[PDB]
């Protein structure tokens, strides 16, 4: 599996949208990051995100305390502080246990109003023989205790997804107007991407609709994760 | 006199917001930066400047049809055909005449929503033999035909601005809340560059009330001129 910066820019490859931020393998770097980012869009927060092969980040702790993988930081100076106490030391989730996966890199990104979030992947189903796309605006939990909260759309593997099955999709996770459309051209790409790079799994957690800095509703994904 | 990115950045040394954006010098350039910044504020538009020593680009056009130095673009290849349009061309506005001046380079600027935008200028006062601080939120015209839009606050040279002063200044600009002190401090770094650069004039226009990409209200200089 490639890592979270690497499947969001092949994504973007492909035509969808995705926050890939910046990463940086020293606390100086992701400061560095955040001071030109303002140079774009002044004033504006930023997110820091743990890279480490393990899931769960955004309710883990480190060694002193600080509790999260993904957290929120209004300078650049708050970018280095919390980038010095990931990178180079121990995260602990539920994926990892009292062990604790290493970090030695993190992800800088910009701060987005964050309106919706779903979860959505495409994965190869042996039983049926075909991809399938599973999501839900809610992933093992769900499914136990709502299965109809969860959407589950076979894929022919000769046509690929069908506009109508993309629409109604769509309108199933509760979007309306143009985050439809938006939302099918996205799904479109992601379905590429499992096709064109023989993956086994293009898992979308969370699939969001955020806010552009000038409030315009669009689809992107906050988090990638490709399998083969 | 210094330019537009070279003022920006000198201010925001100080201690001031500007949106100092990032520099191009081809097309291709221009489009790059667009698509780097849809990593980080994806969906966001883009504003494509032609860095040109003349005044009034918002309002030129060029030899070639195009309208306006300052033009909004929704995608990394709409900013290729302004920049296209623009680098290695000529503008045309009311500081140049029918000459028209020679533009080889723009900025490129993230799409922000502009709440107020105000005039303000720090001169070296010839007659008054000290600096006083010039700004209006309605420059020549507004002087004569609403003299009382135009406030002028002489500066101490020994004790700088005070910040009774600045307060008072931000205020009658009609500033409220958070953005009083924001503008203070602004101020107070605009004055620095003006004393520390020897300058005879450190020129916003404008001075903007602009929107964080997640809707927070900050003053930030949207352009920059300072003069020796
Ligand atoms: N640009 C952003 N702005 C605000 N919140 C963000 C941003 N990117 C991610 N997040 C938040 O971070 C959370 C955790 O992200 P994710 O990569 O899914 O980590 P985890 O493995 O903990 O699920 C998301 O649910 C989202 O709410
Ligand atoms: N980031 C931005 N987002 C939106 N509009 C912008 C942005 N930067 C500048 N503008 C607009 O462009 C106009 C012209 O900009 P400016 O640099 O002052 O050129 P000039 O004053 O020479 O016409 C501004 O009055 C403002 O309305
Ligand atoms: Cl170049
Ligand atoms: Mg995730
Ligand atoms: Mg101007």
């Amino acid at each position: 599996n490639i890592h979270e910066w690497q499947s969001k820019q092949l994504i973007q490859k492909y035509g969808g949208r995705a926050q890939s931020g910046e990463v940086a393998f020293s606390p100086e770097r992701s400061r560095d990051i955040a001071k030109k980012l303002w140079n774009q869009f002044p004033g504006c927060k930023f997110v820091v995100k743990a890279q480490v092969l393990a899931g769960g980040r955004g309710k883990g702790h480190w060694e002193h305390g600080m509790q999260g993988g993904v957290k929120l930081a209004k300078t650049p100076e708050e970018v280095y502080e919390i980038a010095n106490e990931m990178i180079g030391h121990k995260l602990i989730t539920k994926q990892t246990g009292a062990k604790g996966i290493n970090c030695n890199k993190v992800m800088v990104c910009g701060a987005v109003d964050i309106l919706k979030e779903f979860y959505l992947s495409i994965l190869l189903d042996r039983a049926m023989g075909c991809p399938v796309i599973i999501a839900t605006s809610q992933i093992e939990e769900v499914a136990q205790k709502c299965p109809e909260c969860l959407f589950k759309v076979p894929i022919s593997v000769k046509n690929g997804p069908t506009n109508e099955q993309l629409v109604k999709l769509a309108k199933d996770l509760g979007l309306e107007g143009d985050l439809v459309q938006d939302c099918v051209d996205n799904v479109k790409a992601l379905y590429q991407v499992f096709d064109k790079c023989d993956s086994t799994m293009v898992e979308i957690n969370p699939l969001g609709v955020i806010e552009t800095p000038t409030d315009e509703k669009v689809i992107c994904c906050l988090d990638a994760k490709i399998a083969f």
